[PDB]
């Protein structure tokens, strides 16, 4: 895209409450890292690690429905 | 909100229409590119060449207020 697109730079350290995160998307493989955003019930975008258990266990779980 | 960062991975072909952006900013030093990007009045954030001439004079003319 020649439009700006998400990077993350930091990841947050310890897992966000699950029941505050109703999405999830994967920044751009463009970007140094890998990562994933979460967006929280009050449209925040949180920045994690897809190498953290929790992080997958997120993303499994928002899938599931 | 949102802790990620505005990255640009490809530049805008051709001059923007002046006309239609109200501001501009440089992306972070974070980010693997230069770029400046320019804010439209519909709040798209086109990445633009901060090498490029066009570039360089549309950043002076916002400067001028
Ligand atoms: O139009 C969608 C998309 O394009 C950007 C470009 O970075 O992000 C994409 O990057 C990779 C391609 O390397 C794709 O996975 C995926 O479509 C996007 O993350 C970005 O402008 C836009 O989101």
């Amino acid at each position: 895209s020649s439009d700006t697109t998400p990077c993350c730079f930091a990841y947050i350290a310890r897992p966000l409450p699950r029941a505050h995160i109703k999405e999830y998307f994967y920044t751009s493989g463009k970007c140094s890292n890998p990562a994933v955003v979460f967006v929280t019930r009050k449209n925040r975008q949180v920045c994690a690690n897809p190498e953290k258990k929790w992080v997958r266990e997120y993303i499994n779980s928002l899938e599931m429905s």
